[PDB]
């Protein structure tokens, strides 16, 4: 579609597991830095990882991001999940002014015990 960035409405993972999020963007944003942001208010969110506008994998703490500039999707991976990882997150594209952003709600469930 024509929205600058879109993701899944929600994604779910299990404590000690991993989850992946596909953030799809329109072709014109190829050479922009892409990021994964956490919390609210939306435009004060905490950046967890951000690319350098290349396809090189970036990792900070337990979060990875890899931009596929052929299919125009950047994939976020969250590993070694904790219950406190649950909450509101954002796919984003960095630009001067208001970024394109898309809200993803992250659900975490515990190890069955
Ligand atoms: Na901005």
């Amino acid at each position: 579609m024509e929205d600058p960035v879109t993701g899944p409405e929600e994604v779910s993972g299990q404590e000690q597991g991993s989850l992946t999020v596909q953030c799809r963007y329109t072709s014109g944003w190829k050479d922009y830095k892409k990021y994964w942001c956490q919390g609210v208010p939306q435009r004060s969110c905490k950046t967890l990882v951000e690319t350098d506008a290349s396809e090189q994998l970036v990792k900070k703490n337990r979060v990875s991001i890899r931009d596929n500039q052929r299919d125009f999707i950047f994939t976020v991976t969250m590993e070694d999940l904790r219950m406190s990882d649950a909450g509101i997150y954002w796919c984003g594209i960095t630009k001067g002014g208001l970024d394109p952003m898309f809200k993803v709600t992250v659900n975490i469930g515990p190890v069955p015990t």
